[PDB]
């Protein structure tokens, strides 16, 4: 069930932190979130989310 897990996330070509949106997965270095305002999914280094509850 819902709501998706939320992280906020550093875009890291702007500088600012974005969110909270939905974390699709995470792991290895990596995470991938999925704005709904978004073409596709987002992929940044996992040291740049930060869980949102």
């Amino acid at each position: 069930a819902d709501p998706k897990p939320m992280v906020m996330w550093k875009d890291l070509l702007t500088g600012s932190w974005k969110g909270p949106d939905v974390l699709i997965t995470a792991g290895r270095g990596y995470a991938c979130v999925f704005p709904q305002d978004a073409e596709s999914p987002i992929w940044v280094p996992d040291r740049f989310i930060r869980p949102f509850t």
